[PDB]
């Protein structure tokens, strides 16, 4: 059957891109106030700028908001790039292309921050999808979505399509152009092509789901599959590259150099630090691999694998001289603290979280970048063993 696309109203409701964030328009108080706020899937607390600040054209305004209750309580955010402080609340909140619902919910007021907000980007907060568990100050601030689901009949669920354009945007591009979807409470059929595969969600604190096989251009990586997963592996549409932990990333690395030994790059590009440019149009995406991560299934003993190519793991940049040249950067580096699924590896696929379910399912998204030659895959079942043993504990 053809596949109908039944969430019209949230479909292209998210702008920007891997390197600086995927956003979505939300409303916070009474009279409502419009802000820009990045999709995380990898942290869970809902805050937003509330303060001027060099790099914000807007931000929450409290005194302004009839709505808005003062919870007393500081609090402070520390993420791997970046960091802010700020001031405990609640207030009526709404996403103008999501769910026709407002609810009331915590609002961490960003007072102070270094290296968080990105000149830029064009979003003002930031909304934390993942669990109670890993809110600041601790578990008792329930998260927007489990607030959401709470107080109305939204489903348990939401799903993401993080496109990338494939070429380079600049903040206007940006503005202009639709970046994605996100759909709250539902899967939309128009997103992908194929079949959606699903893997367990370990445990609910961030997304985190297991790795049992990695392979490059179908050749195995041969690691134990716990080293995939030390100390975790987790779905974060707040972090751009594929990060994979240190001997892993070293394995990879080595394999990826040796598949595209027929041009040789500096040890710049493979630190994902310096970019690497071809002439228009001449991009040799073949000599790259395409890189495999089996995931456990939900059957016993099954697994399947999603597929990305040199489209998602080489992300776009413009030049240091504006040039026709097509530039990119490698966006696969190392990690100390475990797999990171980060955008440009989402950006391959329509990506459900289905936490009534406990689950999150992928399926080829239908904006990945590929060429005429190859594209990404999601493929099942295998038969794979012992892949609970593949957790790290
Ligand atoms: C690149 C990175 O730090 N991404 C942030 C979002 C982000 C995006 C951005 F543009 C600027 C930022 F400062 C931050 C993600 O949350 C990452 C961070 C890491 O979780 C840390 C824990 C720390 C304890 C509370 C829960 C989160 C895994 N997910």
């Amino acid at each position: 059957p053809g596949r109908r696309g039944s969430f019209v109203e949230m479909v292209d409701n998210l702008r920007g891109k891997s390197g600086q964030g995927y956003y979505v328009e939300m409303t916070v108080g009474s009279p409502p106030q419009t802000l820009n706020i990045l999709v995380d899937t990898g942290s869970s607390n809902f805050a937003v700028g509330a303060a001027p600040h060099p790099f914000l054209h807007r931000y929450y305004q409290r005194q302004l908001s009839s709505t808005y209750r003062d919870l007393r309580k500081g609090v402070y955010v520390p993420y791997t790039q970046g960091k802010w402080e700020g001031e405990l609340g609640t207030d009526l909140v709404s996403i103008p292309h999501g769910p026709n619902v407002t609810v009331r919910a915590n609002i961490a007021a960003i007072t102070e921050s270094d290296k968080f907000f990105i000149n830029g980007s064009n979003w003002e907060g930031i909304l934390g999808l993942a669990y109670a568990e890993i809110a600041r100050p601790d578990d008792s601030l329930e998260p927007f979505f489990d607030s959401l689901v709470k107080q109305t009949h939204v489903p348990n669920l939401f799903s993401l399509q993080l496109c990338g354009a494939g070429f380079p945007l600049n903040q206007s591009e940006v503005l202009a152009s639709v970046g994605g979807s996100m759909i709250i409470g539902g899967i939309d059929h128009s997103l992908y092509t194929g079949s959606l595969w699903y893997t367990p969600i370990r445990r609910e604190w961030y997304y985190e789901v297991i790795i049992v096989r990695v392979e490059i251009n179908g050749q195995d990586l041969k690691m134990d599959c716990k080293e995939y997963n030390y100390d975790k592996s987790i779905v974060d549409s707040g972090t751009t590259n594929l990060r994979l932990p240190k001997k892993v990333f070293e394995a990879a690395v080595k394999s990826i150099k040796a598949a595209s030994s027929t041009e040789k790059f500096p040890d710049g590009f493979w630190l994902g630090e310096q970019l690497v440019c071809w002439q228009a149009g001449t991009t040799p995406w073949n000599i790259f691999p395409v890189i495999s991560l089996y995931l456990m299934g939900e059957v016993t003993n099954q697994s399947f694998r999603i597929t990305i190519l040199p489209q998602q793991y080489l992300r776009p940049v413009e030049d240091v001289a504006t040039s026709q040249d097509d530039c990119y950067k490698f966006a696969i580096s190392q990690s100390s603290t475990g797999t990171v699924m980060g955008a440009v590896i989402m950006e391959g696929f329509y990506v459900v979280f289905d936490r009534a379910r406990k689950r999150i399912g992928f399926a080829v998204s239908a904006c990945h970048v590929h060429d005429e030659f190859r594209t990404a895959a999601v493929e099942g079942p295998f038969v794979t063993l012992d892949m609970e043993d593949c957790g790290y504990n």
